[PDB]
């Protein structure tokens, strides 16, 4: 679930507030479309797409499905107790939080005019 | 001509080397295509189109045609002595240098992977 996702982000990107990614580029935040403005934005678009896939497993709502996972200094793994849904969205979140850490954050890409650039 | 354009940029953005604009986004540099990456890139996209318009004037080659203009303070004006081609090109360059001075320069957009991003 989203609360867990932001803890995942905390695990991989220690001194950037999770809120910094809530309105970035064309895809970081609720929804997204157009052309990713950078590598960070692109992490979000495959995350979004990853969520789109997990939803195709019916009764699976990526936003609210809680899962089991573990943070061990910069790394993440999903753990036991996950049903098909939890396993899939946990994997989505893991890969996205891992992606965020290896992409530069460009302030110029935060809270952009979606209308103009996307 | 390009030597004069370089000097125009000097006029409106003294604090930056012209070199910084020579390989930026999808449009600042020789040619261009794709989606402008930001406002500065859009300055170049517009400039490119201006040149393409000037090229319709028979015997008009924007890159090479020398024109008359003067830089005063940080303002630019095209002066007497220009034929149809020179006037058109001078105006194109004039507008571009004025545009650059009003757009933020994002370092993340310099020398980007054109095949990936454009
Ligand atoms: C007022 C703003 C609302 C707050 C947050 C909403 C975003 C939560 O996940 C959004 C999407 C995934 O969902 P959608 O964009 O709706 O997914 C597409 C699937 N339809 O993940 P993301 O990849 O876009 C990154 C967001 C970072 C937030 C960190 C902590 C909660
Ligand atoms: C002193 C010589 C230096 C060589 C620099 C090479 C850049 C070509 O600049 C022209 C293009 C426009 O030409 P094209 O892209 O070829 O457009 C014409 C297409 N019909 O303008 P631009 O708006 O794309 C940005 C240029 C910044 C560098 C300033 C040079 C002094
Ligand atoms: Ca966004
Ligand atoms: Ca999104
Ligand atoms: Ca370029
Ligand atoms: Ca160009």
């Amino acid at each position: 679930n989203l609360y867990q996702f932001k803890n995942m982000i905390q695990c991989t990107v220690p001194s950037r507030s999770w809120w910094d990614f809530a309105d970035y580029g064309c895809y970081c935040g609720r929804g997204g479309s157009g052309t990713p403005v950078d590598d960070l934005d692109r992490c979000c678009q495959v995350h979004d797409n990853c969520y789109n896939e997990a939803e195709k497993i019916s009764g699976c709502w990526p936003y609210f499905k809680t899962y089991s996972y573990e943070c061990s200094q910069g790394t993440l793994t999903c753990k036991g107790g996950n049903n098909a849904c939890a396993a899939a969205v946990c994997d989505c979140d893991r890969l996205a939080a891992i992606c965020f850490a290896g992409a530069p954050y460009n302030d110029n890409d935060y809270n952009i005019n979606l209308k103009a650039r996307c």
